[PDB]
């Protein structure tokens, strides 16, 4: 059900990402739609 958290987590795995900032607003991220928001920006930045 919970699954916004390991898909923002592989998909950051699979990009290619170790960045502090951005690891600390996805996990902090309570809400999906910040999720959705960081995960999208950060990673359209790093397609």
């Amino acid at each position: 059900l919970k699954n916004a958290x390991e898909d923002a987590x592989a998909e950051l795995x699979k990009a290619g990402i170790t960045s502090d900032f951005y690891f600390n607003a996805i996990n902090k991220a309570k809400t999906v739609e910040e999720v959705n928001a960081l995960k999208n920006e950060i990673l359209k930045a790093h397609a």
